[PDB]
């Protein structure tokens, strides 16, 4: 209940919220049914539209007008954005030549260049090129400022998850807005686009930019705009706020457009009807920039033009129905559409079996346009599991498709031709970034990057210390003319041990065997050199990874590879080796098929044992440095050390063996040598972070040998592929993966076929950034290179996406 009978007289678009039941005069008031009775009359004037004409020039001020062409308007801050053009012979900003902004050119009283975020819903990356001839204001920002060819949104590629990621630098699993609709099982409440529930603060976690700003004494405009406030009025409100006195004026502003999303849904991304919304958004940018130029702020303000997601061709007829797969379809709730999330209809049910639901949804039709997953099995690059609002069962839907529960859900609601929400690596989902202003570079192209990184940059732009978030601070330094953040490497926490030969063979009782009793001094000092790190410069190209937590581990050197061997987890944390373009693949000789050898540098008590693998009828083992790539028959024995062994499901060994035997050599042929770092990952609580020992839920039967959730590899080479990986003078090129360690290959529908028809497709889907692996391992890679730390931070955030 409000007392809506105060007045907005002198408080239109006031920045401090007045609390119930005084009546309100701000953007939210509409959505709360709490506006004063005169808000429309005073605050939402429309009379005479939004443009000066010659006849209005010099007019007598009439306060009923939407905007003003009177002589006093620049001082009152309320001229129509085109006043100076019509009434004073000035040019539109778009018609002026691009001129470099080397320093901020601000009116007196400006302590810092303001930031304006201009967000556009559904603005697909390729609109920058395909629509360029109708968006001259946007094209100027883009060619004269700093731009990327595209920006990668977060998953799901929906509006609220992405805008709240922009604001926080957090993954949706961390900020809590994990979908455009959601059910919270603790709240027993649903969030939707319609309704008042979405307004409750309990949904929205982390610390958004506007709060970061305010806590540190920097004032912010609104980031929420009521749908009924026309764009022209949002722009005029921002320009009025920018004319406030120094002590009252905000430093950070946002503008949001519902377009082109709203039309894209109706017409598809490139429907003929989409030309006009692009023209309209462009006009709005022109208004803003003419408005800045009137107020002498067009060489002072930093402008970010950014989208939340793209838009794909999706029609009612490309819908998969769960009713065609399940008998028990009335026992589930589905969050439908361009993703699927499934939970039980009733928690008063011990009868609900997710395993039977998954099984009924797996590889059932040859054409199937979705894939089911337990959420902890989703590609770790999606970071989409560690929240109670994400249901255990997920369906990743193919681009261009929808999933629904039953046909009536689609006809008892074709409306639509476009939609979004797919996998964030999908080309059609990519969106836009442009930065223009004194703090951005001039006429500069940067590589594609992720929207999670922008929070740190917006903080830098405003001199704010960012709250803890998921960006990598410094990875986007190359966007900026002047950086206030100087990244430095984390300090190594655990120093390695460097063990020599300390144990006799008969001290081990590991139940292993090997055929290795097959006896020259020229090659007896030569192998000694190898166990002490004589080839270490070849196999460890970027220094040893730093261990960033407290543990006990050993560096072990070998002719063909180096490792960091954990005495706690009884296996390498990492294994590093280089394969040249020239290198040969060889087989495991017959006599060595089951060979495992004690490592005399490592005590029996800190070693794995073969007996446990014999006794564990589910679990087998593989090797991190692959025997197939031994430099010599003699070096091959080192690959069979117990210290190179790791636990592997037979089903996973199909994947791993094909990678090691076929793919590593291919990459070395294509990339002119590769350096590989491989290791295990333990993430039993699916938080994206290295598990402590006491979080491990599975061991090799009757042992302390922990079972990894995942295996990674980081594959690095020279960006200039005319140089070999091991003698690169310049920038590097990387691709990485995090493969789930699963006891079946149900995820790959063609897995009954030869590995050459399915393994690589799997690995591509589980592409990863180096940073992802860092979080999962507590390692820090690329410690010793000739490259700047900023550049290395960009490299660590790169994702190889495998789109055309
Ligand atoms: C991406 O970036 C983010 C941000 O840096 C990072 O997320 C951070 O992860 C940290 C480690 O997991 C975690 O640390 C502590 O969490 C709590 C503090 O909780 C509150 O306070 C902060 C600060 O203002 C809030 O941000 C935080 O918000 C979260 O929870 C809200 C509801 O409370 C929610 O609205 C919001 O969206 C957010 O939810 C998310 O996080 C929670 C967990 O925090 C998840 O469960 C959700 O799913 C969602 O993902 C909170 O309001 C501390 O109390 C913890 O302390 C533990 O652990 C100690 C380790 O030093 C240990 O020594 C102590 O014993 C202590 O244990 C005690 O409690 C145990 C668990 O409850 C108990 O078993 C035990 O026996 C004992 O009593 C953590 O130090 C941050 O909160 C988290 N922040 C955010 C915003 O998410 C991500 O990790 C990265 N992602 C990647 C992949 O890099
Ligand atoms: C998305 N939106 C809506 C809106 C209302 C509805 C209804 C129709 O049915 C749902 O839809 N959209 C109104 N104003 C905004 C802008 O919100 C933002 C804009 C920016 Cl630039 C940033 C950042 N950084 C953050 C936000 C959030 C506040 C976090 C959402
Ligand atoms: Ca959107
Ligand atoms: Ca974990
Ligand atoms: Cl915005
Ligand atoms: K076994
Ligand atoms: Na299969």
């Amino acid at each position: 209940w409000t007392a809506t009978s105060g007045s907005c007289k002198g408080r239109c678009f006031e920045l401090q919220e007045v609390g119930p039941p005084d009546c309100r005069c701000d953007n939210l008031c509409k959505s709360y049914s709490s506006c004063c009775h005169d808000f429309d009359e005073l605050c939402l004037k429309t009379a005479r539209g939004w443009e000066c004409t010659k006849d209005r020039c010099g007019e007598v001020r009439n306060e009923e007008n939407a905007c003003h062409c009177s002589e006093d308007c620049l001082s009152r801050g309320d001229c129509c954005t085109n006043y100076q053009v019509v009434c004073k012979g000035e040019s539109h900003w778009v018609d002026d030549d691009c001129e470099e902004i080397k320093v901020p050119e601000c009116p007196a009283g400006f302590v810092r260049p303001p930031l304006i975020i201009f967000s556009v819903d559904g603005f697909r990356a390729s609109y920058m090129k395909k629509g360029s001839k109708v968006m001259p204001n946007i094209e100027k920002l883009r060619s004269c400022g700093t731009h990327a060819p595209y920006m990668r949104p977060v998953y799901p590629t929906k509006t609220f998850p992405n805008l709240y990621t922009l604001a926080t630098g957090l993954y949706p699993e961390s900020h809590g807005i994990v979908g455009n609709s959601m059910y919270d099982p603790v709240f027993d409440a649903s969030f939707h686009l319609r309704g008042r529930e979405k307004f409750n603060h309990r949904w929205w976690g982390g610390q958004p930019l506007w709060i970061t700003a305010t806590k540190q004494g920097v004032r912010a405009g609104t980031f929420f705009w009521s749908v009924s406030i026309p764009h022209e009025r949002r722009i005029l409100t921002i320009l009025q706020w920018l004319s406030l006195p120094d002590n009252e004026r905000p430093s950070v502003y946002a503008f949001y457009s519902e377009q082109p999303d709203f039309s894209g849904h109706k017409y598809g991304p490139f429907g003929p009807e989409m030309t006009n919304p692009l023209r309209e958004i462009d006009k709005t940018v022109g208004q803003l920039m003419d408005g800045l130029k009137q107020l002498r702020l067009h060489r002072c303000v930093n402008v970010i033009f950014v989208g939340d997601h793209g838009m794909e061709d999706v029609t009612c007829d490309r819908t998969e129905f769960l009713s065609n797969y399940l008998t028990n379809v009335d026992d589930i709730t589905l969050v439908p559409g361009t993703l699927g999330r499934i939970r039980a209809k009733s928690i008063n049910n011990s009868k609900y079996d997710p395993k039977t639901i998954i099984a009924a949804l797996t590889c059932k039709k040859p054409d199937q346009h979705f894939k089911p997953y337990m959420k902890q099995h989703l590609p770790k690059r999606l970071h989409y599991a560690n929240n109670r609002r994400i249901e255990d069962i997920h369906l990743l839907v193919d681009r261009r498709w929808h999933v629904a529960r039953k046909p009536l859900d689609v006809y008892k609601k074709c409306f639509f031709q476009g939609d979004h929400g797919f996998d964030n690596k999908v080309n059609s989902m990519q969106t836009v970034f442009v930065g223009y202003g004194p703090t951005f570079k001039y006429r500069t192209k940067v590589p594609p990057f992720e929207n999670i990184e922008l929070y740190n940059v917006m903080c830098d732009l405003l001199g704010l210390k960012p709250a803890p978030n998921n960006g990598t601070h410094g990875s986007l330094n190359h966007l900026l003319r002047t950086n206030t953040f100087r990244p430095t490497m984390p300090d190594e926490v655990s120093r390695p041990n460097y063990p020599g030969i300390m144990y006799l063979q008969s001290e081990f009782d590991l139940g292993c065997t090997c055929d290795d009793k097959v006896e020259n001094k020229l090659e007896e000092l030569n192998k000694r050199l190898h166990t002490k790190g004589s080839t270490k410069e070849r196999h460890l190209l970027y220094g040893r990874p730093a261990v960033l937590y407290r543990t006990s581990y050993d560096i072990l050197y070998h002719t063909d590879f180096e490792s960091g061997y954990s005495e706690i987890f009884l296996m390498p944390l990492w294994t590093s080796y280089t394969i040249s373009k020239q290198a040969e693949v060889s087989s495991i000789p017959e006599h060595l098929t089951n060979c495992v050898r004690p490592d005399v540098r490592v005590s029996p008590g800190f070693s794995q044992n073969c007996l446990a693998y014999k006794n564990d009828k589910q679990m087998s083992y593989g090797f991190l440095f692959p025997p197939y790539l031994s430099s010599s028959p003699e070096a091959k024995y080192d690959a069979f050390l117990v210290t190179n062994m790791v636990p592997m499901y037979p089903a996973f060994k199909r994947v791993w063996a094909y990678f090691q035997r076929v793919l590593v050599k291919k990459y070395a042929s294509e990339r002119n040598g590769v350096n590989v770092i491989s290791g295990p990952i333990f993430d039993y609580n699916y938080d994206g972070l290295r598990d402590t020992e006491d979080e491990i839920k599975q061991y090799v039967e009757g042992s302390s040998i922990p079972v990894p959730t995942h295996y990674y590899s980081i594959i690095t080479s020279c960006l200039d592929f005319t140089q070999p990986a091991d003698k690169c003078d310049g920038p590097l090129s990387v691709s990485s993966f995090i493969l789930p360690h699963r006891p079946d290959n149900d995820e790959s529908c063609n897995s009954s076929e030869d590995e050459s028809k399915w393994v690589e497709e799997l690995m591509k889907m589980h592409t990863a950034r180096v940073r992802d692996i860092e979080h999962l391992t507590g390692l820090d890679f690329y410690r010793k290179t000739s490259r700047s730390y900023s550049e290395i931070l960009t490299l660590k955030t790169y994702l190889h996406t495998y789109e055309s």
